[PDB]
């Protein structure tokens, strides 16, 4: 049971196939990148890092279906809390670890935002989020060492939203990539 990605290379031929369709069954997508062992001899020309910020890597568009991205988090680098302008999202640990912060949907009213969930994701460990879930924040557990992770998110979005803990209040925020294809893009 399972089918199991000897290579990057292979999992990308079976998303292709997987969102091929009009249903995506997510737990099977979620099991089949949780089954690819992660090899960085495979996925080190998309994880090019940036002193102060995670980077997003584009490593495939998905015949317009998906986007499969790498992330690479620097000591200590972590994300705001946002939402996923209502895709499916798969995120994916490839080195390291991330701690994954669920927060509650805030109201009109301003307040401290609420934790609905903690935990940290393991090796090659393949978590899902969408808007319904919940929103999330997610962090570098180390300031010595590293985190890469693989994202997959369905259908593409470029623009998602960030709230402040305190507040609850959201802005705007249009996402770039660092790099596509390995290739370093102009910024
Ligand atoms: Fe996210």
């Amino acid at each position: 049971e399972v089918l199991k990605p000897r290579t990057l290379a292979d999992l990308i031929r079976i998303l292709h196939q997987l969102f091929a369709g009009d249903e995506v069954n997510v737990e099977e997508v979620q099991a089949i990148m949780e089954a690819y062992e992660s090899d960085p001899t495979e996925w080190a020309m998309y994880a090019k890092f940036d002193q102060y910020r995670y980077t997003r890597n584009l490593v495939d568009q998905g015949n317009g279906k998906f986007n499969l991205m790498i992330l690479c988090w620097g000591e200590g680098h972590g994300s705001s809390i946002h939402d996923h302008t209502n895709s499916h999202c798969f995120l994916k640990m490839l080195q390291g670890n991330l701690k994954e912060t669920l927060f509650a949907w805030p109201d009109k009213k301003s307040n401290e935002m609420v934790k609905k969930s903690e935990r940290v994701l393991r090796e090659n460990q393949c978590a899902y989020i969408n808007d319904s879930v919940g929103l999330h924040r997610v962090e570098n557990i180390s300031h010595t060492e590293p985190a890469v992770s693989l994202h997959l998110y369905s259908p593409p979005f470029d623009t998602c939203h960030a709230f402040d803990q305190r507040t609850g209040h959201k802005n705007k925020v249009t996402m770039t990539f660092h790099s596509k294809f390995g290739i370093r893009t102009p910024n």
